């Protein structure tokens, strides 16, 4: 927090994301975590590990 450049106000927005919550398509539940998200991308993997 002491830059000798302009550390460049980035005001940009992710279209998919819009607010930055990550909205898992084929369903209602988003998360605006990445490892919540990943935790649901596992409750799609079917084949459970200890089965
Ligand atoms: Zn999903």
């Amino acid at each position: 927090g002491s830059d000798r450049d302009t550390p460049s106000p980035g005001g940009v927005s992710e279209s998919g994301s819009e607010d930055g919550l990550y909205e898992c398509h084929h369903c209602a539940k988003k998360f605006r975590r990445q490892a919540y998200l990943r935790k649901h991308l596992l409750a799609h993997h079917q084949a459970l590990q200890a089965k």
